[PDB]
C-alpha cells in the first residue's frame, strides 16, 4: 500500500513532458511504467505483485525487431500518461486503467512486418483475421496473458467494469491499425466542425480514444529532432527487412519499404508528417487543447525533414 515508486529528479521533471524520452536502461522501464499507473491511476488500480507479473510477460512476448519492441510499448504508454495527466477529469478510472495497459500491449508479438506483407505471404494470421491482422492478434495475446495464474490485474473489478475494460483495450488495440486513422479521423473532423461531437456519447468517446491511441503510436514524431531522427532508423530498419521480404515473394514493394531507394527517405516523411502526423495531432488539439504540445513538437519536425531535403542536414 504505502510502496510508491519514486524517478531520478530529471526523469520525475521530464516524464510529465510529451517529448520525454524514456532512455536507454532497459530495466528502469518497468519501474517509469508502474510510475505512471500509480500518478495516472492510483497506487490502488492494481495489486502490485500482479501488476509487475503482468509487465515481465508483456515485456517477455515483445520479440528483439528494430522498432516494435518493449521500448515501443512503453513509449507509447507515457503518451497516452502525457495525455491523461493533461486532461485529468475528462476521462473514466476504468479509462485510465484500460489505456495504459492497452497501449503497453498494443504491438504484444510483432514481428516487425506489416499487416499488407502477412496477407501477401499468406501467414496463417491472415486466415483467422481477414483485417487489421496483427492489431487482432496484439489484443489476443493480452487476453492470453492476463488469463495467466497471478496475471489478472482486472481480478478485483465487478463482472461489468471487467468487460467493459476488455471492450476498451480491444477497440484501443483495434485503432492502431493505421488503416483505421484515415476514416476515424475524417469522422472526428466533421464531428468537431459541424459541432456534434459529444464525449457523453459512447460511439464518439471510442473515435476520441482511437484517435489518442494513433497520436500515442506516431509520438515518435511528437519528440525533439535527435529522437526523431534516431528513431526514424529503426522504423526503416523494419521497413526495409519488410521490402527484403517481399523481394523475396517475387513482389517491387513500395519505395518506402525498399533500401535500394533511401534518398527517398525524407520526401516519405514529409508526405507522412503531411498525410498522417500532422492532421492526427490537429485534430486531437482540437478535440484535447491541453495535447497543442504533440501539435507543436511534430510541425518542428516536419521543419527538421525540409532543412534534411534542402541539403542543410
Ligand atoms: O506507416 C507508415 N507509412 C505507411 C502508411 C502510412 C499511412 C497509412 S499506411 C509510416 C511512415 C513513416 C513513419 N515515420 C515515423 C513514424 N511512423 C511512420 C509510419
Ligand atoms: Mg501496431
Ligand atoms: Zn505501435
Amino acid at each position: 500500500g504505502l510502496m510508491q515508486f519514486t524517478l531520478p529528479v530529471r526523469l520525475c521533471k521530464e516524464i510529465e513532458l510529451f517529448h520525454f524520452d524514456i532512455g536507454p536502461f532497459e530495466n528502469m522501464w518497468p519501474g517509469i511504467f508502474v510510475y505512471m499507473v500509480h500518478r495516472s491511476c492510483g497506487t490502488s488500480c492494481f495489486e502490485l505483485e500482479k501488476l509487475c507479473r503482468f509487465i515481465m510477460s508483456v515485456k517477455k512476448n515483445y520479440r528483439r525487431v528494430p522498432y516494435h519492441n518493449w521500448k515501443h510499448a512503453v513509449t507509447v504508454a507515457h503518451c497516452m500518461y502525457a495525455i491523461l495527466q493533461n486532461n485529468h477529469t475528462l476521462f473514466t478510472d476504468l479509462e485510465r486503467k484500460g489505456l495504459l495497459i492497452a497501449c503497453l500491449c498494443h504491438d504484444l508479438d510483432h514481428r516487425g512486418f506489416s499487416n499488407s506483407y502477412l496477407q501477401k505471404f499468406d501467414h496463417p494470421l491472415a486466415a483467422l483475421y481477414s483485417t487489421s491482422t496483427m492489431e487482432q492478434h496484439h489484443f489476443s495475446q493480452t487476453v492470453s496473458i492476463l488469463q495467466l495464474e497471478g496475471h489478472n490485474i482486472f481480478s478485483t473489478l465487478s463482472s461489468s467494469e471487467y468487460e467493459q475494460v476488455l471492450e476498451i483495450i480491444r477497440k484501443a488495440i483495434i485503432a492502431t491499425d493505421l488503416a483505421l486513422y484515415f476514416g476515424n479521423r475524417k469522422q472526428l473532423e466533421e464531428m468537431y466542425q459541424t459541432g456534434s461531437l459529444n464525449l457523453n456519447n459512447q460511439s464518439h468517446r471510442d473515435r476520441v480514444i482511437g484517435l489518442m491511441m494513433t497520436a500515442c503510436d506516431l509520438c515518435s514524431v511528437t519528440k525533439l529532432w535527435p529522437v526523431t531522427k534516431l528513431t526514424a532508423n529503426d522504423i526503416y530498419a523494419e521497413f526495409w527487412a519488410e521490402g527484403d521480404e517481399m523481394k523475396k515473394l517475387g513482389i517491387q514493394p513500395i519505395p518506402m519499404m525498399d533500401r535500394d531507394k533511401k534518398d527517398e527517405v525524407p520526401q516519405g516523411q514529409l508526405g507522412f508528417y503531411n498525410a498522417v502526423a500532422i492532421p492526427c495531432y490537429t485534430t486531437l488539439t482540437q478535440i484535447l487543447p491541453p495535447t497543442e504540445p504533440l501539435l507543436k513538437a511534430c510541425r518542428d519536425n516536419l521543419s527538421q525533414w525540409e532543412k534534411v531535403i534542402r541539403g542543410e542536414e
